[PDB]
């Protein structure tokens, strides 16, 4: 034991702490002065003992040195797409056909209901609880390293908030720029003759495929997470719902408007809803994204691969 | 001008002829005698003569010396895959989900249905006239060079029966075995204590992975098609029927049992009269393939990416 040992271990985990109040709860225990107090006092206290600096220290977000180009990666699981609705008529149309293909629909069809964040895909890799790589979606298939740049979302952990975390997991989110972050940066893009983006999507977007962490790190990205990928050394809930309630009790950031909703008609409720909610959220959605919230049902139901709209194989008994 | 290479042409242009008559049509103008006495005729005519002898001709088929191993072919347009059906109330949700879907409804919404054969998929390019290759489904993104395989095919023409032929032409269809040529197959892997086949579909699979294409000669393999790739030089007809129609007309071989439909309830007794059928049909099928017969309506709809079936993104308007 050491002193110097001692008082860095306390105080990265009052910060991890702290930014999970702050980020995820959105109900900080601290003023945002004393959460900085303890940041430059860990970060000035780190640079001079640099043999008990760590790789995942609040500190370390922002890598000094620009990358020379992107890797390639490709998902161990595949990331899967989505299939879309524009009227309440398609939308009860695709529950019929779930009603009728399943061996025993029960009573009732439980749903979580999110919203559908106008962002980018990516996902997120924690060996051991420590953030080791993230890639993008790109086809779904294979993406790019962008580990530099989703190591410098604040609300992004470094480490899970949690002391048996399984042997490897992978989160998978959506990158988005909330509207004020957005409105900030062209208006500093303008007074600097810069590039104004379109939209908070394409300003996102562009800002992570930016090769230099340090100019990622002063654009206002945010990650909230839908989904699963790897998931070794754990026993994940039977439901959708009850996965993210459990990646936000060990760190990951999930949305807060998500609501469970029994049949198309509660569901229907919930689309409206948000859709009143669309011109006062913050952000940008561009619809809802409705899931069948058990997990037996999803693997019993499965998934469609590259195929037309317009054909069905009427297979025979 | 040469007598010989006069001889060869009126051989070459009489048996091409004769292949389409027996194979497309089942509609043969002379007995097997007198396709074989004209072909071994030319045959025996190129070998005196290999000055004049061509690389599609009908008697070329057979690659000499077995390939070294396959290459990788990617497919320039991806091959798309299907989604699929198991109850008359599955089938109509889907046909609700595209009348609710479309812009303009029209009355009668028209359906090309046609048999889903128990195959194995393959793409055969046709490049101003002549075959130069051929490619595995795959993953529907990239596949294997299967020429000399499919070349072996009987029904497969190696030249298209036209005068102007477009500048290239993606065939896109269905290689199986018929039922006849499988039982022979068993019978003699018997007698020679050699490989048995589960099923025409396993039997067929196996026939075009085999390296020496004079093995997959001996396979009774057959060509049915069912689409269009790359399509450059040419205007393909509005309809799917009509392109399928086009292609018989150049030499390519399709299901006989294709038949229009106008709405759900006409397109669920062609699923139930090829049910009866199947029993006696002389070939596997597991289905049929249902499709919106119009192309304007299908690039409308358009198609789905890998997807799960249990998660819709009721999207915004
Ligand atoms: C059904 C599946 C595959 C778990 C999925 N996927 C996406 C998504 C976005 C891009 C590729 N997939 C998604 C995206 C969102 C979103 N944009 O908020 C969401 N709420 N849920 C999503 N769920
Ligand atoms: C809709 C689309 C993509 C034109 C298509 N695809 C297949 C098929 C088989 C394997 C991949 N795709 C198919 C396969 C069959 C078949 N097995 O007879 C068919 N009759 N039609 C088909 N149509
Ligand atoms: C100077 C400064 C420091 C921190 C923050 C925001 N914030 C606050 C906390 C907190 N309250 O526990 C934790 C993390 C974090 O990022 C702002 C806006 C400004
Ligand atoms: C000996 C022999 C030769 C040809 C055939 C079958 N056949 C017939 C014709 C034909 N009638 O115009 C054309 C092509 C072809 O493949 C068999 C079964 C046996």
């Amino acid at each position: 034991m050491t002193n110097i040992q001692t008082q860095l271990d306390n105080l990265r985990k009052t910060l991890r702490q702290y930014e999970y109040e702050y980020h995820v709860l959105d109900n900080p225990s601290v003023p945002d002065s004393e959460y900085d107090r303890l940041f430059h006092q860990l970060k000035a206290l780190e640079l001079e003992h640099p043999e008990f600096l760590t790789s995942d220290s609040p500190t370390q977000r922002v890598g000094a040195k620009p990358l020379s180009g992107f890797s390639q990666i490709r998902h161990e699981i595949p990331m899967l797409s989505l299939d879309n609705a524009f009227s309440d008529a398609e939308f009860n149309a695709f529950v019929k056909r779930i009603e009728d293909r399943l061996i025993l629909l029960p009573k009732p069809l439980t749903f979580c209901c999110e919203p559908k964040l106008d962002g980018l895909a990516v996902s997120i890799l924690y060996v051991n609880g420590e953030l080791t790589q993230a890639a993008t979606r790109g086809d779904g298939t294979t993406g790019e390293d962008i580990t530099a740049n989703i190591r410098t979302i604040r609300n992004v952990p470094l480490q899970l908030l949690t002391d048996n975390p399984p042997a490897r997991l992978e989160v998978r989110g959506e990158v988005f720029m909330p509207h004020a972050g957005f409105e900030r940066l062209n208006k500093y893009a303008l007074e600097h003759n810069e590039k104004t983006f379109a939209n908070p999507r394409n300003a996102a977007a562009g800002s992570l495929r930016q090769l230099d962490p340090n100019i990622t790190s002063k654009r206002p990205l945010v990650l909230n997470a839908y989904g699963i990928g790897i998931a070794e050394g754990v026993d994940l809930p039977t439901t959708h719902y009850a996965r993210l309630q459990w990646l936000k009790s060990i760190g990951i950031p999930v949305n807060p408007e998500i609501r469970l909703c029994n049949g198309a008609d509660e569901v229907l409720g919930f689309y409206r809803d948000i859709q009143n909610k669309r011109s006062s959220l913050g952000y940008d959605i561009d619809g809802t994204v409705l899931k069948i919230n058990d997990i037996a049902l999803q693997n019993e139901l499965g998934f469609i691969s590259k195929a037309p709209r317009w054909a069905i194989a009427y297979k025979f008994p």
